[PDB]
């Protein structure tokens, strides 16, 4: 028992790491995605401008 | 010890796919900025032309 529930507690513990690493990821992916967008709004609008 | 087996066994296949996660958000990761990549030389060939 005593073995059991050590590896367990060992195991949730790196689990929570695990997912903030994921939530961390994810806002990189998020604020990539606006600046992404922002450079496409300018772009498209120096096509007008030009045209 | 049978539930602490049992907890255990989940908490193990929670993680695996809690790793598994690692890898498409931070592949998406490496993909995200070849588009940055690819959407910064957009503008470059275009306003060196356009002038």
């Amino acid at each position: 028992r005593a073995t059991a529930i050590e590896r367990a507690d060992q195991l949730a513990k790196s689990a929570v790491a695990q997912e903030k690493a994921l939530k961390r990821a994810e806002e990189r992916a998020q604020q990539l995605r606006a600046r992404l967008d922002a450079m496409q709004e300018a772009q498209d609008q120096v096509r007008r401008d030009h045209e």
